[PDB]
């Protein structure tokens, strides 16, 4: 009968890359709700998000990558899940979010576009609301070490880690004061 669409779902059933193990963990602690994944690439975070419950948004660039995300969120009916070409680099955008997540795709944008669009990323979430971001860490852009946290300064640091995943990454899920 049953076959819940987690991670292995959805590779077994279209052959992307797994969903980010960031991600799974990440939505053990933060409660279905409104999200945007910020950056989206292949779908495979917003994909097992909007199957679990999640009301997301997925933006990124590259019109083919979202022309076939948008095909495959058909062929799931996944009603809560909306798509839309971006260009990070130029982006800014409105609204308010519970969740924002950004899993490894700042590395590829201009260095100064980050102040700017983690600062668009912190207005846009609901106090109480989390962000997560996964990170490359010292081609375009990289973190120095402590940089993301210098950056939320005065949100729940639930979680920060700088390891290795030959890159390292931060990756930090971060909760808005209420
Ligand atoms: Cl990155």
């Amino acid at each position: 009968g049953m076959t819940v669409r987690d991670e292995n779902y959805f590779t077994e059933k279209y052959g992307l890359t797994r969903t980010h193990s960031d991600v799974l963990a990440a939505a053990k602690v933060v409660a279905p709700g409104r999200t945007l994944d910020l950056g989206c690439g292949n779908g495979r975070n917003s994909l097992y998000l909007a199957a679990n419950g999640y009301d997301v948004t997925a933006w990124d660039k590259n019109p083919a990558s979202m022309a076939n995300l948008e095909r495959i969120k058909a062929a799931e009916g996944l009603d809560n899940l909306q798509t839309d070409l971006v260009d990070l680099n130029t982006l800014t955008f409105d609204g308010e979010y519970d969740f924002i997540l950004s899993t490894v795709v700042m590395m590829f944008l201009e260095a100064q576009t980050i102040p700017g669009l983690i600062a668009n990323m912190q207005r846009c979430t609901k106090p109480g609301g989390y962000n997560l971001i996964v990170a490359a860490m010292d081609f375009p852009f990289a973190f120095k070490e402590g940089e993301l946290r210098r950056y939320y300064e005065g949100w729940d640091m639930l979680k920060y880690n700088e390891d290795v995943g030959k890159l390292r990454f931060a990756t930090m899920l971060a909760r808005k004061t209420a």
